[PDB]
């Protein structure tokens, strides 16, 4: 679990989207994973603007902060799960690191600000859905 809070938005996992983040709808794309919802309050997150390859993730499995190099945001085989059929993930950048589903929501951070958010793993690599490419997400 885990959600970026930038302006007044709250950007989550769609798969793990609550009821709440639906009746409060801003943009959704279910390609990469992600939804968007208003929200009352002002968030305090940064978003990157960079082409970083290295980076910081949370872990909420291990409770570990971890170093840790990804690929470019890119179009990845997804497996089907119970949350989508198989498929490809587009905007998806992968890390050798450790990560099981309860991790997703957890963010990826570089010395620019939030990169993105834990969404795939398993086999010794962790999946990030890039945000970095909605740059709508630093205005109104
Ligand atoms: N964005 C998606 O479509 C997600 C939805 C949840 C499930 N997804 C994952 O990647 C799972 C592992 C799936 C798997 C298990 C066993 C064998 C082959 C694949 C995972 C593992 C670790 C961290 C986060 C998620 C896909
Ligand atoms: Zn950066």
């Amino acid at each position: 679990s885990g959600a970026i809070y930038v302006g007044n938005y709250r950007v989550v996992n769609r798969h793990l989207a609550t009821h709440n983040d639906w009746a409060n709808l801003v943009w959704e794309d279910s390609s990469r994973d992600l939804l968007v919802s208003s929200t009352t309050a002002q968030g305090c997150d940064t978003i990157a603007r960079c082409d970083c390859q290295t980076g910081v993730y949370y872990c909420s499995s291990r409770r570990k902060h971890y170093p840790v190099s990804f690929s470019k945001p890119s179009l990845i085989f997804v497996e089907a799960s119970e949350y989508y059929p198989a498929r490809y993930q587009s905007h998806l950048m992968l890390a050798v690191g450790h990560s099981e589903p309860g991790d997703c929501g957890g963010i990826l951070r570089c010395q620019h600000g939030v990169v993105g958010i834990v969404s795939t793993g398993g086999n010794g690599l962790v999946g990030f859905a890039d945000v970095r490419d909605l740059l709508w997400l630093d205005e109104e």
